[PDB]
């Protein structure tokens, strides 16, 4: 199931859709795998989140090449941490057109981020602002509340069982939130839940740093922030 292409992994998770990771070296923590999605959207490719560096990134784009040769016609991420962000100027140099929420956007200089080309606006319930979003064809955007960060937000693919929550939410069997280090953790559990909510027929959870899961993984990281308050 899991294909290697150089350093980095691929795995089909349906008929439209796979998962990217990539690695990165974090001196403390082991070399730490992040997980993004691609999907294919009749005759054009989506992104959800970079690798970690640019020549991952523009890794990324050479097995979209190999595997599926259709030309990648946008990239959303999902918040200004490296993991997520780190291959911006790669998705630039190859010309695609890329989105993030406004505050990832204001927050990715000082993280040492590039900031993506065009920013996502929500509305009060949570929801991506369609305007801010367009041509995102199958891609559901949903900002659930401060959590993992202030600006994380997630991905649902419309057509499939499938939900992205980056790094909000982990898997069934973890052990911790991570990293918390730029986490809101009064508001965690209610951002988890809201997550799941807002996705209610994703049978399929994606994460960033976990193989993807049942909805137990929602319960279980709602269940965890509640030790947080
Ligand atoms: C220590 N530290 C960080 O400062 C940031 C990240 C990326 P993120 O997962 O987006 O928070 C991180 C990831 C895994 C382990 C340690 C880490
Ligand atoms: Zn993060
Ligand atoms: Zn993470």
């Amino acid at each position: 199931g899991d294909q290697r292409f150089g350093d980095l992994v691929f795995r089909q998770l349906a008929p439209n859709v796979w998962q990217h990771t990539s690695y990165l070296d974090m001196p403390g923590f082991g070399a730490v795998a992040s997980n993004g999605l691609i999907v294919r959207d009749g005759g054009r490719v989506l992104v959800v989140d970079t690798a970690w560096t640019d020549d991952q990134t523009a890794q990324i784009l050479n097995w979209i090449k190999q595997e599926i040769n259709l030309p990648v016609a946008l990239a959303v991420v999902t918040h200004a941490h490296q993991d997520k962000m780190g291959g911006m100027d790669a998705l630039h140099a190859a010309g695609i057109a890329t989105y993030a929420n406004a505050l990832s956007n204001q927050l990715a200089p000082q993280e040492g981020m590039v900031a993506a080309q065009h920013s996502l606006t929500f509305a009060a319930n949570g929801w991506v602002e369609p305007a801010t979003a367009p041509n995102f064809g199958p891609l559901k955007v949903f900002y659930p509340g401060p959590g993992h960060t202030s600006d994380n937000i997630t991905v649902g693919i419309d057509g499939t069982d499938i939900a992205f929550g980056g790094c909000l939410i982990k898997d069934s069997k973890a052990k911790s939130l991570g990293n918390l280090g730029d986490a809101d953790t009064e508001h965690y559990a209610a951002s988890a839940r809201a997550f799941g909510a807002a996705f209610p027929k994703a049978s399929m959870i994606v994460m960033s740093h976990s193989a993807p899961d049942s909805r137990a993984a929602i319960t279980h990281t709602a269940r965890m922030a509640d030790k947080l308050r």
